[PDB]
């Protein structure tokens, strides 16, 4: 069985874990204690392939340690997730980007940009700034809503997608 290996990081509070529950349980947890990181795998048929998702919640702390670098690259694509609520998060996104070059050794890694918590209106990144950053990075953008579940399976099938696009390259 074909198997992918998704990371899913952004500052804290943009809706990793929601995120990650939604897609796994179909349902949104309001609270999800912000230190537990874990990996959770559920089968999916995405364009006719059955394939097994495991899918890291990055939390614990900001920490580098060897241990750390070598889990983090472990990860076959990541999803870059911003709150569209919250500009911090927005501005974080080169960090997580610059983290997975340094990790993959490599400037083509599949990511997703995705802008969450779609459903606030509260809104303080544009649309057009998150379009402009993907754009510029060469990935996709999805908007996302874990309360909702707007966007969520397309966020991480898109991802898978564009894992499956590069390994054809
Ligand atoms: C609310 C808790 C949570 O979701 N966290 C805690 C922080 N942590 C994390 N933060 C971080 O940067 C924090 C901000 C952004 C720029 C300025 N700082 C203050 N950076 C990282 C992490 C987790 C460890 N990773 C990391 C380490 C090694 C290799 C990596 C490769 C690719 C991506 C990240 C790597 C950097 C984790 C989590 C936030 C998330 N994600
Ligand atoms: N309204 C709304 N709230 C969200 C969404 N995603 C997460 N949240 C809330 O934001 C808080 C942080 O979410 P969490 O998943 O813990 O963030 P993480 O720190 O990135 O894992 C929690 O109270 C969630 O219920 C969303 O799409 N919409
Ligand atoms: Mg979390």
């Amino acid at each position: 069985m074909t198997e992918y290996k998704l990371v899913v990081v952004g500052a804290c509070g943009v809706g990793k874990s929601a995120l990650t529950i939604q897609l796994i349980q179909n349902h949104f947890v309001d609270e999800y204690d912000p230190t537990i990181e874990d990996s959770y795998r559920k089968q999916v048929v995405i364009d006719g392939e059955t394939s097994l998702l495991d899918i890291l919640d990055t939390a614990g702390q900001e920490e580098y340690s060897a241990m750390r670098d070598q889990y983090m690259r472990t990860g076959e694509g990541f999803l870059l997730v911003f709150a569209i609520n919250n500009t911090k998060s927005f501005e974080d996104i080169h960090h997580y980007r610059e983290q997975i070059k340094r990790v993959k050794d490599s400037e083509d890694v599949p990511m997703v940009l995705v802008g969450n918590k779609s459903d606030l209106p509260s809104r303080t990144v544009d649309t057009k700034q998150a379009q402009d950053l993907a754009r510029s990075y060469g990935i996709p953008f999805i908007e996302t809503s874990a309360k909702t579940r707007q966007g969520v399976d397309d966020a991480f099938y898109t991802l898978v997608r564009e894992i499956r696009k590069h390994k054809e390259k």
